[PDB]
């Protein structure tokens, strides 16, 4: 076998050598060297530093701001919220477990690195709907503490039904790569949880159509201000596609052929480069976005324009 | 000319358009797009939000449990500091200069960023050298009963400042000086221009022989050294292994250390070489700038091999509890001497 299955795992190594140990019990260093699971912990507290200052920063500006309540000012603060979730909740797990080579706290740690990073990346996708249309209506022209709050609830709404299934039994969340990072069961058709008919789901769902929504919104395209507004929702949107699409595209790949001769170097690139995913969004808004990098000063500042 | 030579500065551009302005007086986006300098701007502000706390929560750790001490924990604390300085003092003034295309606070903004750059770069150099020798005190069995005590981390620590401050200080006091460099938003030793009156061509033969080959000569034959016990391998004040955990560490520690500083350092002796020649912006912004994540990747190491330090920041982190020998002041740290 081109790999080792376990009933909760999968290891892209052949247990031929009678090495394979669980991601669970034993350290996966015999998967790959033991400085890039050292450098795996490093990019991780790097991930972990920077992502909470940025995001919590981004949060304390426009709670701070009284006059920041734009649907975009609402949306970018979700993504802080679930960034700081990404972060506290998944980056944790994900830090300590590459310092040991394997899943220490066990799947209880898997499913927290999984599900935080899906309920992540599945917020921003799902907020990159509520903008979308928000440039289709005060842009191609057919909102506030009002409308804003329900799009950010939705965005919850929809990420929750994808990353919150694997949690309670359609799927299941399993050690990918170097076994260091966890994300849905691509691998195994397990008959037990179908989650072959879960990525037919998630993939469609929570992939296809959320894009081409995002799509033909933006092919169906004070008043000369909106132009910078957008131009930063399209930017948000291709630096999502450049996080997810290695990821997802490696995922669908490993889908559909599986048992395959990957290695676990594969999908351990795509998936903890994704992990910017955590901190890219809140640097493209202090960027183009002259209303909060000025309103962000002033919180510096404490008043100096 | 293939560049316009100041009486402050040195432009890697050409003035036979007059568009080349003071790097004191105007922005140089004559030099290559606005967006480029945005990105320094970001760049550097995104290093002041890293190397603060990171630099700032192993500086506040060290000091809060008493009994991580040793010369490895000591020069640690030291990095931070340095580091802390860099953030500020220099990192500051950078990513101002960035941000408005070229030094708006003049030439002691040039001075600051460019001081507090090779301060940093220097405390780093020169704790690799204590470092080096405490490896060799250690493990390639010298002395005869010898052991390390808090007294010497100091004298190694007060050491490399007057080491790093020997190197930094004089193009402070005349003796060479702070030159913009790249995109002008760096400032760093003049090899630009002979300017045989602050004596240049003298002080980077200087630096380069005192400050660098050096330094290396004895952290290369120590390790050269250290080959007779531990060659290359090594899979927390526990026992055998917890001194080839924090050897195994020192010897990142210069592999880290070249990669920031040789691009730099090469890029910067090509020029002093080749003066005059045409280079453009671009050329040495990159490994000054890069090498500027020198205020940010000491501590990186330290909380990622070292198991005690590690756990400390968590039991720091944590308020107190934690869910290897315990040292943080934090879980019975009463001595245990003999
Ligand atoms: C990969 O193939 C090897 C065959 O070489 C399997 O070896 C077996 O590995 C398990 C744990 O993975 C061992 O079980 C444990 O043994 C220890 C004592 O060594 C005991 O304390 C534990 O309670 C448990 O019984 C087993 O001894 C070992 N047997 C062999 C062949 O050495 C291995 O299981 C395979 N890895 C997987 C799970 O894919
Ligand atoms: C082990 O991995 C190899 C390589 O991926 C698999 O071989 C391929 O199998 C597909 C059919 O699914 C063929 O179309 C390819 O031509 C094969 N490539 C080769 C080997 O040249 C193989 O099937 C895997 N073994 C298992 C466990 O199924
Ligand atoms: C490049 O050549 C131009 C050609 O004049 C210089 O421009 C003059 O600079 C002085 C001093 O800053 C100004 O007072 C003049 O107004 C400029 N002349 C004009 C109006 O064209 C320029 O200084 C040269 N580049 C540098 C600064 O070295
Ligand atoms: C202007 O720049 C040119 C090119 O950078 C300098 O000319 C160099 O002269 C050497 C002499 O050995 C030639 O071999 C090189 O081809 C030239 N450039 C290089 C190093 O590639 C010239 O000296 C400069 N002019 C001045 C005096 O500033
Ligand atoms: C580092 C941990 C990771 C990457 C774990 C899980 C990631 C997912 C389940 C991602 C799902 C997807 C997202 C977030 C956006 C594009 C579509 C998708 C299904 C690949
Ligand atoms: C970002 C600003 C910088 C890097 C300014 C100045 C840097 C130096 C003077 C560096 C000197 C050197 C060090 C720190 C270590 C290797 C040798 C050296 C002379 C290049
Ligand atoms: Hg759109
Ligand atoms: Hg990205
Ligand atoms: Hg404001
Ligand atoms: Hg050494
Ligand atoms: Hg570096
Ligand atoms: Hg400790
Ligand atoms: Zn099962
Ligand atoms: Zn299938
Ligand atoms: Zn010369
Ligand atoms: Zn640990």
């Amino acid at each position: 076998m081109n790999g080792t299955e376990g009933p909760n795992f999968y290891v892209p190594f052949s247990n031929k050598t009678g090495v394979v140990r669980s991601p669970f019990e034993a350290p996966q260093y015999y998967l790959a060297e033991p400085w890039q699971f050292s450098m795996l912990a490093a990019y991780m507290f790097l991930l972990i530093m920077l992502g909470f200052p940025i995001n919590f920063l981004t949060l304390y500006v426009t709670v701070q701001h009284k006059k920041l309540r734009t649907p975009l000012n609402y949306i970018l603060l979700n993504l802080a919220v679930a960034d700081l979730f990404m972060v506290f909740g998944g980056f944790t797990t994900t830090l300590y477990t590459s310092l040991h080579g394997y899943f220490v706290f066990g799947p209880t740690g898997c499913n927290l690195e999984g599900f935080f990073a899906t309920l992540g990346g599945e917020i921003a996708l799902w907020s990159l709907v509520v903008l979308a249309i928000e440039r289709y209506v005060v842009v191609c022209k057919p909102f506030g503490e009002n409308h804003a709050i329900m799009g950010v609830a939705f965005t919850w709404v929809m990420a929750l039904a994808c990353a919150a299934p694997p949690l309670v039994g359609w799927s299941r969340y399993i050690p990918e790569g170097m076994q260091c990072s966890c994300g849905i069961d691509y691998y195994t058709p397990h008959e037990e949880t179908n989650n072959e008919s879960f990525v037919i789901y998630m993939f469609v769902v929570h992939f296809i159509i959320p894009l081409i929504v995002i799509f033909f919104c933006y092919g169906q395209l004070t008043q000369k201000a909106e132009k910078e507004v957008t131009r930063m929702v399209i930017i948000m949107v291709i630096a999502f596609l450049i996080c997810w699409l290695p990821y997802a595209g490696v995922a669908f790949y490993i889908f559909t052929h599986q048992g395959s001769d990957f290695g676990p170097i594969f999908m351990t690139i795509p998936a903890f480069f994704a992990k910017t995913s955590a901190v890219y969004n809140p640097v493209i808004y202090i960027m183009m976005n002259k209303q909060f990098r000025n309103c962000m000063v002033t919180t510096l500042c404490c008043g100096k324009n």
